[PDB]
């Protein structure tokens, strides 16, 4: 059967019915089978047979043990001989080999569409670089695990329980005993864990997971919390903030620079750039084709009015028809719930008039008509259906409001726009693709977690929203765990469906996997969709704006590139191959200083103040400090309006600071309405914003990032139109249904009224009745709108989910799961807004990033990257690794068991065996265990001190410490030693302070084995390096968290603590440093929108202990102006980190995308390395003996490729200026510079003649730089 015309056709349709069959198949509890699941049961007979049958066709008959092309020997059929050979045995049996690993079938598809298998080969080639640093997370997680086990391990097993009431009971949340007790009547009990046991550090696999749980941010605020209940919140912090900053923020940025420059790289590639230029092509041929055509048409209209349709092609026209799509826009905008009666009735109205009309201007008559057709059209069977079958109304002709972006055609801005629309419709094919590939690895993860979880999480207390009993369940949930939000709730109830905490921990890998390969996939394809067809759009424009100049600058005759432009265009052409004295104190010296360590000072006071206790004696010594602070600021502008002459700036904020502190006590101390004081003194919260101007670099900074915000900003406008469209499609769909009562059993508002008996944790109560509504709704489109982005910034979202599922009708009480398709929605709307725009504002940002240090434009004006290694020539002194001089028998003899092989790897064995003990630690060890840990250790301490002592007798007391690594493995043996002396001995003990730390000493041995990883120390190495260049837009984020945390502080201050809200003794704005951690939790997304609630409306205040009063509650505190506090801080911080990420990333762009075939700054290693062997002491000299030989040792991508172009190489030394004139010159430096100009810039050979001109460039070019060059070119 070698011939198959349709017989992959009909295997492909085969293959897409069991698909459609799998995805029928419903799971029931404890052997229960529905009776369809039953009739499906009888098909997999048929599939098995045709399955089988098309399997012997490709054994037999194509061949299975001729190893040349056999059958099996492909990869992508061995998957599927397994999968039929496997439900083979499934049907010997009339279960993980009979029916668990069927959820393989849709993978099938993969192999039957070759395109598949394109697409799916360079999806894995994109994230083979990743590799590398998924090691780097790895002992990351290593790392802190450890840490986790030597500290927290056992902590968390006491809480407090006692209340007289059954020997149960406890908050919600329950509070975990620790060294001083409970707070109140409650008594520490032995506890089973807070999350029913898992979330833990017990031994190395529990404090494992719980560190991959808080590097997701997904719940570490809870773990930071058990811990400060349970030790004390001293030193918890300092565990917790670092792992986020180190393992969930840098290798976010390393996996971002990572992609990029991989996308930088693969761009040039040959096929890349072919497809690149027939797209080119095809733009300009169109281009100049639409031109061309005007003159048909204009010619054409002269001659039949000299002797029709001119009117749609004028102006006004344009603009009328534009005026009455915003005047519909506003007309969609306005509805919401429980609005006037008539405004109802002349909507109605309104939405025939616009229909008709538009129908009448279609009725006259790019693509603009082919999408003003569909929105027409589906506004006619959105009207028809409507009036059919009253009660639901989508709402479709909101998308007209799509042609609101045409006004961008008056503007500068419309060739990028139309650049990006062009290539994203280019590449189409491809991104139908990559959607439906992870469609598709969607589908069978869903399956497998059916097969796992399926018929399993029906509880006692009921069965979770997030199942996987159903496909569509089973699909939302394996989508909610993309998306990384609320997994870790999910893989709580997986584990304790298979048995708890005792033998359920093995499906915690499902859950990892998933969400590793959501987190790191998702983010490789959009960023990559992002990259490719932006870096596109901006070369489309830059070659179509540029093609005009040159055609100008012809009409009459006849470096401001970004960092990605730059290395993205060399990488190209390489790989072809009275007013007297005030003046004077103005302008003293050591004026400006005083003025920042005075402001300095005022915001140190505004961090130190309580907003509790007004009236105490630190507030009162406080605004006494505030008094002189205010004095100075009038006397810092008083004399520049009498210099400056007021106005004939940035410091208007100065003037307004200046002005409002004097009102603040012209009002206080003018004799009731105290509130207008608290809300004006809020202003001097702008004084830390005053150092922006004095300073050059922060204001360097900011306005770097305020030219990356005008650049986004284009793009930003996109993104709002379409958040509006969605919100108020969004508003049609559930406004008015988001009502409950507070018991189940009322539906509406006339019912939900009285009082009830709630049955509620099997304890009855007598609760009021109330008709609530949802906390984010789309009663309007300000309240879509909020809900829409707290959905985008990825919070509480399944919980919306849920709720808008459960809408039922206008103004009903929910039914569980009622509307189950309403998750197309938010399914929709994740793939558009948090899925592509925020990557293309990414990339955005990404490739549009202008060079900030150099700010120059002929630097080198011949290369960018070569200037470091230029300079590196004369830095590359030979530094020797400190060989013994002395030669004796005391330090030459020790010194051969140094170097010898056996020494090195032993030792590098004991380190993995010191890793192997460290890790072996557990809670609840036999006494014995542990001292057999504890003896371990002490033999592996003697062979780290002796390794120690016995490198400072070969290398030298003086001369071991010259060396950083050597240090470190001192200080380590040290603490070590002092560690073990100090617990161990019988009367040498203390009673006192607690010397706890040093266990740190004893985990620190990781990093040892951080020497055998090569690539992953330089990359740190690189980062590390530039994190440090770049040390004010770190500030920029310090002084934003501080300006808000004393906004917070300020207003959000004197909230009421409360159990069972977002703001209480864990969470709150009463301290400075509370408000910085709140700042943070809400910055990594743990409940932003819970707080933001939770200090929303009238909470009960903080009781004053201080200021008497006639009255006992006066008001209630807690602003209104919460929802912009948050809002704001939510978008800032993300661009105040995004900012940061890129300005790490295009600072080592150069390593980033290293190209290793022409490698010149990874190779300079090597020839150091070379140089330093072949002369034992350089002695400032260089024989001539070795030079002849050094091409063929040294690596073949340089000088020395092969033996036919050696005479080329030998060429390109002789028959020029030679150093040999003297044969005691110098011959490294000049072979060094032949291969830089030989490598790239070849800009001498080719001409020959003048010399002059390139050596005065040199030396012109590095004027300061200890010009000891004179001989360096000789
Ligand atoms: C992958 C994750 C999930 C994806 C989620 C979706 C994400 C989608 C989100 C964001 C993508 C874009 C942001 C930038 C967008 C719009 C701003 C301006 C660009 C734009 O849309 O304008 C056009 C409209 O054509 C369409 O395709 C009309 C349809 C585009 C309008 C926006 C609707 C987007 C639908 C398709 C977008 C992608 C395709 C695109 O450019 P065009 O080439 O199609 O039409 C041209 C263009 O307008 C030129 O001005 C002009 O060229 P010539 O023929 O040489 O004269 C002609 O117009 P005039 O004669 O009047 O001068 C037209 O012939
Ligand atoms: C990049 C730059 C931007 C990064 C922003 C990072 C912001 C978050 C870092 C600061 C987190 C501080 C945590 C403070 C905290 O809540 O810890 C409590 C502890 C003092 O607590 P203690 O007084 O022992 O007990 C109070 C009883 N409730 O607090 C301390 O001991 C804090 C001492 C800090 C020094
Ligand atoms: C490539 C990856 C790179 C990774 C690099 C990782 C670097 C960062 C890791 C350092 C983290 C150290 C955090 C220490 C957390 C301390 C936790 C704790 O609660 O310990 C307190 C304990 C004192 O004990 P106590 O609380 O009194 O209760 C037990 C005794 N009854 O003990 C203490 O008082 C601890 C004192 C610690 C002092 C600062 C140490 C730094
Ligand atoms: C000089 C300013 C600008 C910088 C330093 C300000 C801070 C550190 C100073 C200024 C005023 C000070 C307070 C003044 C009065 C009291 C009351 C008493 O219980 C002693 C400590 C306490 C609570 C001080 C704590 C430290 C304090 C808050
Ligand atoms: C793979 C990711 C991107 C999700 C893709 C969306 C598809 C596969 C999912 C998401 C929402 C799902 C729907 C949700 C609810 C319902 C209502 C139910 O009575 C029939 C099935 C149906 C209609 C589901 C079919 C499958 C579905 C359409
Ligand atoms: C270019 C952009 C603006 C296109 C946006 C398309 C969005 C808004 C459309 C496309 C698919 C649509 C969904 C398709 C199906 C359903 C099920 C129906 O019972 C209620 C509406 C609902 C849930 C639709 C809501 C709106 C929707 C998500
Ligand atoms: C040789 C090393 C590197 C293997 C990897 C270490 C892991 C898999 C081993 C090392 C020590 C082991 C622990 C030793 C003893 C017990 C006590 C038992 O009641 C529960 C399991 C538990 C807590 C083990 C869990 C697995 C464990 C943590
Ligand atoms: C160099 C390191 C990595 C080697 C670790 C292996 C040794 C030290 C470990 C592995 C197996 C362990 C033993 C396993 C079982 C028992 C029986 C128990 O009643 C007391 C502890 C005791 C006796 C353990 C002591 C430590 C032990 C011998
Ligand atoms: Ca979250």
């Amino acid at each position: 059967l070698i011939d198959w015309p349709p017989f992959e056709y009909m295997i492909l349709a085969t293959i897409i019915a069991n698909c459609i069959v799998l995805a029928l198949e419903q799971h029931l509890p404890e052997d229960d089978k529905t009776p369809m699941s039953r009739r499906l049961e009888k098909t997999e007979p048929y599939f098995i047979g045709i399955f089988c049958f098309e399997a012997g066709i490709k054994i037999v008959a194509l061949g299975f043990i001729f190893h040349k092309g056999s059958y099996l020997r492909n990869g992508w059929n061995v998957m599927d001989f397994i999968v039929v050979l496997s439900g083979i045995l499934a049907t010997a049996g009339t279960l993980r080999t009979l029916r668990a690993v069927r959820v393989l079938r849709p993978l099938k598809l993969v192999s039957g569409i070759p395109s598949l298998q394109i697409v799916l080969k360079s999806i894995m080639k994109a994230m083979v670089p990743l590799l590398q640093i998924g090691l780097l997370l790895f002992f990351a997680i290593l790392m802190f695990a450890i840490i986790g086990l030597e500290f927290y391990s056992g902590k968390l097993h006491r809480a407090c329980f006692m209340n007289n009431s059954g020997i149960l009971e406890g908050f919600d949340p329950p509070h975990p005993c620790g060294v001083q007790g409970c707070p109140a009547g409650y008594e520490c009990k032995d506890w089973i864990g807070p999350n029913d046991g898992i979330t833990q550090f017990d031994n190395i696999l529990f404090a494992v997971l719980t560190v991959f749980q808080c590097i997701t941010m997904e719940g570490w605020t809870t773990v930071l919390y058990n811990t400060n209940d349970a030790l004390g919140a001293t030193w918890n912090w300092l565990y917790f903030i670092p792992l986020i900053i180190i393992g969930s923020f840098f290798v976010l940025n390393l996996v971002l620079g990572v992609l990029s420059g991989e996308f930088a790289k693969e761009r040039e590639r040959v096929e890349n750039r072919r497809a690149f230029m027939k797209l080119r092509r095809q733009q300009q041929i169109e281009r100049e084709l639409n031109g061309y055509r005007a003159w048909i048409d204009k010619a054409e209209e002269v001659m039949l009015a000299e002797e029709i349709r001119h009117m749609v092609k004028s102006q006004v026209f344009y603009w009328i028809v534009l005026s009455l799509v915003a005047l519909n826009t506003a007309c969609v905008a306005i509805v919401h719930h429980n609005q006037p009666q008539w405004l109802t009735h002349l909507l109605y109205y309104a939405e025939f008039l616009f229909l008709g009309l538009f129908l009448l201007e279609m009725s006259l008559k790019s693509s603009f008509n082919c999408f003003d057709f569909g929105v027409t059209v589906g506004s006619i069977f959105e009207v028809v259906w409507a009036i059919f079958r009253p009660g639901t109304s989508f709402g479709i002709s909101v998308l007209r409001a799509l042609r609101l972006l045409r006004i961008f055609k008056i503007t500068k801005y419309w060739a990028s726009l139309r650049n990006l629309v062009v290539s994203l419709m280019s590449s189409m094919k491809s991104i139908i693709s990559l959607l439906f590939l992870l469609f598709l690895f969607i589908v069978v993860f869903a399956l497998l977690g059916m097969q796992l979880f399926g018929g399993r999480f029906n509880f006692n207390d009921g069965t979770p929203s997030a199942n996987f009993d159903t496909f569509p369940a089973a699909i939302m949930t394996v989508f909610q765990i993309l998306t990384g939000e609320d997994w870790n709730e999910v893989m709580y109830n997986g584990i304790r469906s298979q048995g708890g905490v005792s033998s359920g921990m093995w499906s915690a890998i499902y859950f990892i996997v998933l969400t590793l390969f959501g987190n790191y996939t998702l983010l490789n394809v959009f960023l990559a969709i992002a990259v490719d067809n932006l870096a596109n759009a901006q070369e489309l424009t830059k070659d179509e704006q540029e093609e005009e100049e040159a055609f100008n600058q012809k009409h009459a005759l006849q470096h401001h590139m970004s960092v990605w432009e730059q290395r993205t265009s060399q990488l190209r052409k390489h790989m072809q191959m009275i007013r007297r004295a005030c003046h004077y104190i103005v302008n003293l010296r050591y004026f400006e200083m005083c003025i920042l360590l005075v402001i300095a000072a005022s915001s140190i006071a505004l961090a130190a103040e309580d907003p509790v206790l007004t009236n105490s004696e630190r507030n009162k010594v406080l605004r006494y400090f505030d008094y002189v602070f205010t004095g100075v600021f009038t006397f810092e502008m008083v004399i520049k309006m009498i210099d400056q002459g007021l106005i004939l700036l940035w410091n208007i904020l100065d003037f307004v600071v200046v002005v409002g502190a004097l009102v603040a006590f012209a009002l206080a101390n003018a004799l009731r309405d105290i509130k207008t004081i608290k809300s004006l003194r809020v202003l001097r919260v702008l004084r830390p914003l005053k150092t922006i101007k004095r300073l050059p670099k922060l204001k360097a900074v900011f306005d770097c990032v305020v030219t990356s915000l005008k650049n986004v900003f284009n793009i930003l406008i996109v993104y709002k139109l379409f958040m509006f469209i969605f919100a108020v499609i969004a508003v049609q769909l559930f406004k008015g249904k988001f009502f409950y009562c507070t018991d189940s059993s009322k539906d509406t508002e006339k019912e939900c009224i009285g009082n009830y008996v709630d049955h509620e944790k099997n304890k009855m109560e007598v609760k009021g009745r109330e008709w609530k509504r949802h906390e984010f709704h789309y009663d309007n489109i300000i309240w879509a709108l909020l809900t829409l982005f707290t959905v985008s910034t990825g919070e509480g979202w399944p919980q919306v989910l849920q709720h808008s599922v459960d809408v039922t009708e206008e103004d009903r009480g929910p039914s569980r799961s009622n509307r189950m398709e309403m998750s197309i929605f938010y399914v929709v709307y994740f793939v558009v807004f948090p899925f592509f725009f925020v990557n293309i504002f990414v990339a955005l940002i990404i490739i549009t990033f202008q060079e900030q240090g150099d700010k120059m434009m002929e630097e080198c004006s011949l290369e960018k990257n070569e200037r470091a290694c230029i300079d590196f020539a004369i830095s590359a002194k030979p530094l020797t690794r400190y060989m013994p001089q002395n030669r004796h028998t005391f330090q030459y003899r020790v010194w051969h068991f140094v170097v010898s092989p056996s020494f090195e790897y032993t030792i590098m064995a004991m380190i993995a065996l010191n890793t192997v003990v460290l890790m072996m630690k557990y809670y609840s060890a036999p006494c014995t265990y542990e001292l057999a840990l504890k003896y371990l250790n002490i033999a592996f301490t003697m062979v780290f001190s002796l390794e120690c002592v016995l490198k400072v007798i070969a290398f030298g007391f003086l001369n071991y410490f010259r060396d950083t690594w050597n240090i470190f493995d001192f200080i380590t043996v040290i603490g070590s030693i002092t560690e073990i002396i100090l617990t161990d001995s019988k009367l040498v003990n203390t009673s006192g302070f607690n010397m706890s730390f040093l266990k740190l000493f004893r985990a620190a041995r990781l990093i040892k084995l951080l020497r055998q990883g090569y690539t992953i120390r330089i990359l740190l190495w690189t980062f590390v390096q530039s994190f440090k260049a770049l040390p004010y837009v770190c500030l920029l984020i310090a002084m934003l968290f501080f300006i808000y945390a004393i906004i917070g502080m300020q207003v959000f201050g004197n909230i009421k603590l409360d159990e069972e809200s977002h703001i209480n003794r864990h969470n709150n704005f009463r301290s400075f440093f509370g408000s910085l951690m709140l700042l943070f939790r809400s910055a990594t997304g743990e409940a932003w929108q819970e707080i933001m609630l939770s200090c929303l409306g009238e909470k009960g205040c903080e009781p004053d202990t201080t200021a008497p009063s006639g009255q006992n509650e006066n008001e209630r505190c807690g602003t209104d102006l919460a929802y912009v506090y948050f809002v704001s801080f939510i978008f800032f911080c993300s661009f105040l980190m995004l900012n940061l990420f890129v300005a790490v990333i295009m600072d080592n762009f150069e390593y980033l995308t290293r190209d290793s075939s022409i490698l010149g700054p990874h190779h300079l290693d090597e020839f150091v390395r070379v140089w330093a062997e072949y002369d034992r002491a350089a002695c400032g000299r260089i024989h001539y003996t070795e030079m002849y030989e050094m091409l063929t040792l040294m690596s073949p991508p340089l000088g020395l490729g092969k033996r036919c172009p050696s005479k080329v190489a030998y060429k390109r030394l002789v028959l020029m200026n030679m150093p040999v004139a003297e044969d005691m010159t110098v011959h490294f430096t000049s072979t060094l510079m032949a291969l830089i100009r030989t490598a790239l810039d070849i800009k001498i050979a080719k001409g020959g003649a003048d010399r002059q001109q390139l050596d005065s460039e040199l030396q012109k070019e590095t004027l300061a730089i200890w010009p000891h060059l004179s001989q360096k070119m000789l």
